[PDB]
């Protein structure tokens, strides 16, 4: 690796790993288009398995942007619009409030409040939901939403969430070894290098409605603070400070983007594992070409994820 990315990344990354008490990550930077991999401590921490480039890692949370993007994959092959509502692909959801409700706020978690975690006590819980807030006025981050979005999003694909996943997604992005088992995903480094040059640069991917499915995912459909949410992704304007990029449920106003502003490369794109208690984090910036994926198993604080993320890419910029 070119000094200035070892330097870079044994400067920010080994200072992290001890704060945090990490006991293993793999890290790539990804820099003019080329990935560049770095590993520290063990998969097995207990029976001392070190972490390697093809070490598999719950994704968590980052598992939504696959989501995100093969809903925009479907969006391409005239499958789904956002706008069609969610009573159009499960009827079964008979009630006052699912008219109404659209298939873009189950992606964006702008529904009127779906919670975080379906509680641990389906049909009977959506039915029963009722949202606190009108459709598209509040995001709260919420895998009963974003997941209910990726069940009815492949209903018109006939193929079942997991093959959709693997054929349209997986394989034309040649990750081999990236797994989803439903009845979200895991990865490696080297998977999850290919993802976010990808998600970098759509324009290099051959297949015309993945391609289009990446740019859409990163569409901007929301406006709160600094932020905009993405489908999957979230972004800000680049550049940006560490502060203004960064403890349980935030239900935030937000401002609609009529319409949804297409891809804006000057952006800071990111995910974080960190909502779900997951050690994985996700961001780039288009236009740099640059980007960055840290995994790792212990749910360290997502604040020192954006830190040494920043910290990286900054310097490489």
């Amino acid at each position: 690796a070119p000094q200035q990315i070892n330097d870079i990344v044994h400067r920010t990354i080994t200072p992290l790993i001890e704060q945090q008490k990490i006991p293993g990550m793999a890290v790539a930077v990804i820099y003019q288009g080329k990935p560049y991999y770095f590993t520290w401590g063990y998969a097995d921490i207990a029976k001392k398995q070190p972490v390697t480039q093809q070490t598999l890692f719950e994704l968590g949370s980052v598992s939504k942007t696959f989501i995100g993007v093969l809903g925009g994959d479907a969006i391409a092959r005239g499958e789904i619009k956002l706008s069609d509502p969610t009573t159009k692909y499960w009827p079964e959801l008979t009630a006052k409030q699912w008219n109404g409700i659209t298939l873009l706020h189950l992606a964006t978690y702008t529904a009127g409040g779906l919670p975080l975690q379906v509680p641990d006590e389906l049909l009977r819980f959506y039915q029963n939901w009722q949202p606190a807030w009108a459709p598209g006025t509040q995001r709260l981050y919420a895998n009963s939403s974003i997941g209910l979005f990726g069940a009815l999003a492949v209903k018109p694909s006939g193929l079942s969430f997991e093959q959709a996943m693997q054929t349209r997604v997986f394989q034309p992005l040649k990750l081999n070894h990236t797994w989803i088992n439903v009845p979200g995903v895991k990865s490696t480094i080297e998977d999850m290098a290919r993802w976010v040059q990808s998600n970098l640069k759509p324009l290099d991917i051959n297949e015309k409605t993945l391609q289009q499915g990446i740019q859409l995912a990163q569409s901007r459909y929301w406006q709160t603070g600094d932020m905009y949410q993405g489908l999957g992704w979230e972004m800000l304007d680049w550049p940006v400070n560490p502060d203004s990029i960064i403890i349980a449920l935030a239900a935030r106003p937000v401002k609609a983007i009529t319409p949804p502003t297409p891809a804006v490369r000057a952006s800071w794109v990111h995910k974080t594992g960190a909502t779900g208690g997951f050690g994985s984090y996700v961001a780039f910036i288009p236009e740099k070409e640059l980007g960055i994926v840290m995994l790792a198993n212990k749910n360290y604080p997502n604040p020192a994820r954006v830190d040494a993320a920043w910290q990286i890419l900054n310097a490489l910029q």
